[PDB]
């Protein structure tokens, strides 16, 4: 190979290793959020957690339900509409 | 293959923090009913494991507390019996 | 035995007022960590089953008006390619 | 028999209905916490007892909780005076 070539594919190497350590981070976060690894946290840092993950569950329940309500509505409209589009069978006369 | 390794990597940090603020209870709107009620059921999960940590950690804790006081109340009777 | 009937039946009206109480966080003071968490388990499961329902509900109302649209659709179509 | 024994024991049996009646209805209220016997709740007392049995579930998940960290002091407090009371080996001399 070539020094320049070699500086350049190390130079990947690093910015790998910058970007796997952000992925690995993440991860552990997102273990601890589906309730695992949960050991090396302190008391307080469980608390916390719990919190974040049932304010977190409050949102998300009261939004499945309104996105429920407004497909509902919209299921409705529909139906006005094409019933009101049907009455026109008044062309078909 | 080193250049591609990257962005095969950068794909994955972007498809984790996507699912990483739907936990947490961001960036909502793009998501499904199915979808939704799927994070729910896992974070209802999650919250059963974190709950059952904190009291298996209380008892623990009361469990090892309970066995000093009863090595402390027989140690002490033994005290005052031999005066 | 019709006097002592209505004895038993108190008692039985008066354990179960002890037990609604409970369930709706009143009165809670004389239970211990066992019946606090055996009521947790109940409500927890009680809820599970209320929203099953809502959901149910919401989703055989869905299904109703989708199926509306269906035959409104179609009628639609014969109307119009039969002018 | 006797007509002033039948007008006492059927007054008993009176009161009996007004009990059973009470209790019947008790149990109802009972099997709709517990989540039995919904279907005939309108989709608003269905909501209302959704809202009363979480806001209880968390009276009682924050009373078990300060209940042990209760527990936990009292036993602390409990070691303090025991390990103190040993230490009188003091008169054992």
């Amino acid at each position: 190979p070539s020094r320049e070539a070699l500086a350049v594919e190390l130079s990947s190497q690093q910015e790998y290793l910058k970007l796997k350590e952000r992925y690995d981070a993440l991860q552990r976060t997102q273990r601890n959020l589906l309730g695992e690894d949960l050991g090396p946290l302190s008391t307080k840092e469980l608390e916390s957690l719990e919190r974040q993950l049932d304010s977190s569950l409050k949102q998300i329940r009261a939004l499945r339900t309104q996105f429920m309500l407004d497909q509902l509505n919209d299921l409705q409209s529909k139906e006005r509409m094409l019933t009101e589009t049907n009455k026109t069978l008044r062309l078909r006369l």
